[PDB]
């Protein structure tokens, strides 16, 4: 089955800058977020089909999160990717897709729009707990790229 969720988050940063900063996420994230040790490209060029391995330390234990880039649309500040393995993929989930768009806010900031597609194995249903966890970690990630841009004005 497929379960869909919609969320929005706001920022002071204009979408073009934020979107450029999001392209640099691989280097930004381990700097800002303590639990993130590294982001490695396993397969691909950054574009669609690229398979990334995130290395996380939680409760002193090293764990891996696997991301697959689904599509990119630079003109529309749009970026689609999937959790396709590791600790962030619950056992009854095939994959969890994050569809991302930034649009200009009122006041020349951004509104980041998220569409979340939770793909279950057959009859299975998504875990409320894991959703809470994914949503908190996702929002923090957005904040890490934002905090970064805000803290380094000249770079974007
Ligand atoms: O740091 C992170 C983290 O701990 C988890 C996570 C999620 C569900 C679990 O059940 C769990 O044990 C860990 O996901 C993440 C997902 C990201 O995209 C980025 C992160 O930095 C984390």
């Amino acid at each position: 089955g497929v379960f869909t969720f919609e969320d929005e988050i706001t920022s002071t940063v204009p979408p073009a800058k934020l979107y450029n900063a999001m392209k640099d996420a691989d280097s930004i994230t381990p700097k800002i977020i303590d639990d993130v040790k590294s982001v490695e490209i396993v397969e691909g060029n950054g574009g669609p089909g690229t398979i990334k391995k995130l290395t996380i330390v939680e409760d002193g234990e090293t764990k891996f999160i696997l991301h697959k880039v689904e599509s990119i649309d630079e003109a529309n500040y749009a970026y689609n990717y999937s959790v396709v393995g590791g600790v962030a993929l619950p056992p009854t989930a095939e994959k969890i897709t994050f569809e991302t768009k930034l649009v200009e806010g009122p006041n020349g900031g951004s509104i980041g729009k998220l569409t979340l597609k939770y793909h279950t194995k057959g009859d299975a249903k998504p875990d409320e707990e894991e959703l809470k966890k994914g949503k908190a970690k996702g929002e923090g990630l957005f904040r890490a790229i934002e905090g970064y841009v805000l803290a380094n004005p000249t770079q974007y």
